[PDB]
């Protein structure tokens, strides 16, 4: 699916919360298929599959409120493309288009 394909490139990462880095991802043409150095994103540390449970048991295009929590780096306030970055746990509030996450919406819940 091209949606959930844009989602997981953009959202979701397989690095560790040390190990990653706004500055490197948020300008790397790999992870940004929006463009690079925007102005805002929130990275998913964690497998994919978790992340398309939030949809098991959604209909049509909504939004919906994952019911565990994940560790979230965001990336924002960019000066010259070079980020602040924070990390947090906590929900997630996403777009499902069916089965599938298609947009990140905001951290916590919906
Ligand atoms: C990404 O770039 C930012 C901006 O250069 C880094 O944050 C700065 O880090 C320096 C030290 O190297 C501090 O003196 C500044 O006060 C920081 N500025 C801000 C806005 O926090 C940030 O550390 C870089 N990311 C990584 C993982 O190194």
């Amino acid at each position: 699916d091209r949606e959930w394909e844009k989602f997981k490139t953009k959202h979701i990462t397989s690095q560790s919360v040390a190990d990653f880095n706004c500055n490197r991802t948020m300008n790397d043409p790999a992870y940004t298929p929006d463009g690079q150095c925007k102005p805002i994103n929130t990275f998913i540390h964690s497998t994919t599959g978790p992340v398309k449970e939030i949809c098991r048991r959604a209909t049509g295009r909504v939004n919906k409120s994952s019911t565990q929590q994940f560790t979230l780096t965001t990336c924002k306030n960019p000066i010259r493309c070079k980020y602040s970055q924070s990390n947090t746990t906590n929900f997630i509030c996403i777009t499902c288009r069916d089965n599938y996450p298609v947009h990140f919406v905001k951290t916590g819940k919906c």
